């Protein structure tokens, strides 16, 4: 039995680089999820990418997860207008983290833009189990999460309102963050009801240094990178990761779903020969050789569909236990062992919903404290209690509080 | 036991108009459906839409449901380039039913454009229940249907490639469609793989002459409409319905969803004093006694999102019956009554999944000659079974053949 599970996660794509990233876990026998921007189908994310519509076409006939890292990685937010030249623009300022978010809900737009042109360039894409566009997502610059109603947790310094993370006279302050930073959180709350759950990453497979030319040559070799995987198992590197804006301050150290498990982040881009370095030639082995003595030595690698694991039939829950289930988390009320006509839903005994929403929702266990959106208004949890139909805020005074607003 | 069940659907909204309707039903102590194009929040769909936002706010707040009539209305397909005046542009010519679908892809992505503009002018909008743009649509122009995996049926002349339906050498061929119907049945399909229904209607509330200086004011009077109504209860509306576009030609006559209910039709347009006529002043007086006689007549009222009735608990249920549940179709294997632990579900027992989808999907009842897609690939279901986690389609040669 294994010492931990691995997800490889890669964002930024899909590019021309992507194809020789997959065809590579392919041989290493290995599935692995990839947060995408579509704005690359099109052609304006100023990378090599006419391989695009290829890049997503194999990634997902290969089994591969697809998720939503957004249309455009926020590039409207670093620039005045949005446009084709947007991204050449942004990257020749180099101002990705500044004002990264600003109106959240124009932000979170973004993501479901991001559906569209998916399905504009792949109209087949439904059709792929694999595909999880609509379910899973992850912020860009952002690390950030929103798995379970009690495991959430902010990037309070992922994004900038001034200097950038590394100039000099830059600030970070986690408990008075910045605005972007709150747009940021308030487009993971739009998200999370809308049935989106969004990961962060343990560690960051990154060059060791930005500074030199060909940076991309630096990346970390598979060896010691594997010891950077080994010392983040159950040690919550979120909370101690650099640098300061790659850190998740308030992560729930030790909460169960994340026990036994690295998320590892890294970019197609970087294993590409071009503008950043030898990436193809110098680092595709690295993840060669990475894949094959992870599995020897205990580690087996799964992708971010199962990071919450899939209700099936046979197997034995304990109490408290978490599970995912037709798009909707749920969280075991008593140990048992799961049957056909037993599965969690809105009305079940044994489980509650337990997503990371905001939006009151049927048979949520909710706490005193709680505070939930309906029918337009905010709702103060006044008393303790399981929802049900019948127990509409706006009628019951005695469970909810209207707030002002 | 009552009548019948009657459904008010109010297309094309939301607009001025509409604030009145509304509080029409309020007083009238009954619940509707409206269809919305979010284009007028952008003040781009050629009406009196300065009140859209608070039109929209009320009939949320007020208990009334919403669903997804796509952005524009399709006005970008009649015109050469979509824009602020494509609306009046559109208006002026009359060219609505023409090349109205043309990319199924991008017509679909409309309903979707749809959303994201709800959702901008009113952040707060899915923290309604009776936000229903994500799961019930209608197709603009057409008497379109997909409700269950048996219960599907298209607009086969809605809509035209060349000539309009009273235009002289116009002929409606139901086996040889046009291509802008054609593209509107992918439209369809595309919807019900991303979780959506559609309904069409059984009558349509309209001026009965639109050749006439006011026409919004021959609109049916409440009596010959409830006429209109009695007739069409259970005698299979949309086959017979005119004009020859609005009708549903193979729609399956008797089919158990369909008994005993009335879906009408109409617009909040019809009820502003303007442009039309004096919708407001002649109409709403019509709106309000329609309601009256109805209730009188025997008929209750309810909304779209209940068409085909949710599941409940301690309801008993005939093998074959269809319900509705946390956004899918489900039809009773067996005779039973419903219990808290045991739910429909893609593992249930009691239930199988009858969405009016076509990609391959878990606890479907498949029947052999059916079609389903998985992975890119089209397979042809050659063994009826009941579908299961482990027989994907491209490991079971057996239940499957690829295309
Ligand atoms: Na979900
Ligand atoms: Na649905
Ligand atoms: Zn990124
Ligand atoms: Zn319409």
């Amino acid at each position: 039995t294994p010492k931990g599970t691995i997800y490889l996660t890669f964002d930024d794509g899909p590019v021309n680089a992507s194809v020789e990233v997959i065809k590579v876990l392919n041989q290493g026998g290995v599935k692995a999820t990839f947060y995408f921007n579509a704005w690359h189908l099109d052609g304006i994310g100023d990378e090599n990418e006419d391989r695009a519509l290829e890049a997503l076409k194999l990634a997902l006939d290969s089994g591969h997860i697809v998720g939503n890292h957004s249309y455009d990685h926020m590039i409207h937010n670093c620039v005045e207008e949005f446009g084709p030249t947007s991204g050449a623009d942004c990257n020749a300022t180099g101002n990705h983290q500044i004002h990264s978010y600003q109106d959240p809900v124009r932000d979170a737009a973004s993501f479901e833009q991001n559906l569209i042109t998916l399905e504009k360039y792949l109209p087949t894409i439904r059709s792929y189990p694999n595909y999880k566009g609509y379910e899973l997502a992850r912020l860009p610059y952002t690390n950030g999460w929103r798995v379970t109603k009690h495991f959430q947790a902010d990037g309070l310094c992922a994004t900038s309102d001034n200097l950038k993370p590394w100039e000099p006279g830059y600030v970070c302050d986690p408990a008075n963050p910045s605005n972007s930073v709150k747009a940021s959180i308030q487009v993971q709350n739009i998200l999370a009801n809308q049935g989106y759950q969004t990961h962060g990453w343990d560690v960051d497979w990154a060059p060791e240094n930005w500074g030199i030319p060909m940076p991309a040559n630096s990346l970390t070799e598979a060896v010691p990178f594997l010891a950077y995987v080994d010392k983040a198992l159950n040690s919550c590197s979120p909370t101690t990761i650099e640098p300061i804006n790659s850190k998740t301050q308030e992560f729930p150290c030790g909460t169960p779903l994340h026990a036994d498990k690295v998320i590892v982040l890294t970019h197609d881009f970087l294993f590409e020969d071009g503008k950043r370095g030898m990436g193809a030639t110098q680092n595709l082995p690295k993840l060669a050789e990475f894949i094959r003595i992870a599995k020897e030595a205990g580690y087996v690698f799964d992708t971010m569909d199962n990071y919450t694991p899939r209700w099936s039939v046979g197997k034995t829950y304990q109490a408290g236990e978490y599970v995912l289930y037709q798009g909707v988390v749920y969280k075991a009320v008593i140990s048992h062992t799961a049957q056909q006509d037993w599965a969690p839903s809105s009305t079940s005994s044994l489980w509650t919903n337990a997503d990371p929403a905001t939006n009151w929702t049927l048979n949520v266990s909710y706490e005193q404290g709680d505070i939930v959106n309906y029918k337009g208004k905010r709702y103060l949890v006044s008393v303790p209690h399981v929802s049900q139909q019948d127990w509409t805020p706006d009628t019951q005074n005695t469970l909810f509080t209207a707030l002002e607003l």
